[PDB]
RNA sequence: CGCGGCUCUGAUUAGUGUUAAGUCGAAAUACGGUUCGUGUAGUGGAAGUUGCACGGGACUUAUCAAUGUUGAACAAUACGA
């Protein structure tokens, strides 16, 4: 079965400095990662996916829709335990070529922050916001902002449940919205008669996340409060994220081949 | 003296044993060229042969017109003689 495993520096015992209380951080992942492998055990306890890894489930059900259900609480698992594991104890510096990538990717690190703190508020809804690192066969590293819906998950593999537009809120009889709902009807269309609409390079080396942002209520809602006048809330939260990112180990995952 | 038993003999007559170098057929052993044998009743130079029922110690010697299957797609980091 899946069991539930430690934390990266004792996080569900001391948490972070300012960024989430040890009450918070065991109601965000301990309580929660295990009502997650809760359930994720019984529709697996039976099945091929009963020894297989939670990454392994995300990329395995993504386009069959009778697992759905279960791509949601794999993806999950594997979504929110990215996110504590690139947290760091203290504040850590910048490396130096990380920092050159973000600022001729994003212009300065500074506006690669509003961008990730401006797209998690702008979605109004639980997700996650992804540091993504593209590379096609013939052009160079790219890295861009990505955010994904409920559970989807970054990876190109399960592109099947990429959730990082809601259709709700931007397929309409707008021009702009046309635009969408064409592209709606195209991967629906594509996916279902099996063609591929971008194509990817084997093994999924394409997209490789790198950093994420948990921005589901269970994470925020009780330390930083609602947010009702401007204090704490969805935006604090994400503010103080931003300063206990693990730079060090972030640089490390995306492998920015040297060049200069 | 009679009857019975026993022994020997008897014109004439039957059977069987032995005997490589004769004669006439070819009945059996192979589907032995009419399946062979048992019983019973006939028949023919001889072995044979015929009827009727019976036995296998003769047919288990037996070896597909059911003609033999798209038994749940494809693609993925799954899969890799
Ligand atoms: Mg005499
Ligand atoms: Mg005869
Ligand atoms: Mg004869
Ligand atoms: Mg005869
Ligand atoms: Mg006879
Ligand atoms: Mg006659
Ligand atoms: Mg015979
Ligand atoms: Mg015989």
């Amino acid at each position: 079965q899946h069991y539930l495993m430690p934390l990266r520096d004792n996080f569900e015992q001391e948490g972070i400095r300012n960024f989430l209380s040890p009450g918070s951080v065991n109601m965000a992942y301990t309580e929660y990662q295990t009502f997650i492998l809760e359930k994720l055990n019984a529709l697996v306890v039976g099945t091929d996916f009963e020894q297989k890894d939670t990454k392994s489930i995300v990329l395995a059900t993504a386009r069959d829709p009778e697992l759905a259900h279960v791509f949601n609480h794999a993806s999950m698992a594997h979504n929110n335990h990215f996110f504590f594991d690139h947290l760091s104890p203290v504040p850590v510096k910048m490396g130096d070529k990380l920092f050159y990538h973000i600022n001729e990717n994003f212009g300065s690190v500074d506006t690669l922050r509003d961008e990730m703190i401006g797209t998690a508020v702008s979605m109004f809804g639980p997700g996650f916001v992804w540091l993504v690192r593209t590379q096609l066969p013939g052009q160079p590293v790219a890295l861009r902002v990505m955010a994904t819906y409920l559970a989807g998950s970054p990876y190109p593999g399960a592109h099947w449940r990429r959730q990082e537009m809601d259709a709700q809120t931007s397929i309409g009889s707008s021009p702009q919205g046309l635009s969408n709902g064409q592209r709606f009807f195209e991967r629906s269309a594509a996916g279902f008669k099996g063609n591929k609409l971008e194509p990817t390079a084997p093994g999924g080396t394409d997209l490789i996340p790198i950093l994420c942002l948990n921005t589901w209520e269970y994470a925020w809602l009780r330390e930083y409060g609602t947010g009702v006048g401007g204090m704490g809330g969805k935006l604090a939260y994400a503010q103080s994220w931003w300063n206990m990112i693990d730079w060090a180990k972030v640089e490390e995952e995306a492998r920015l081949e040297t060049r200069i």
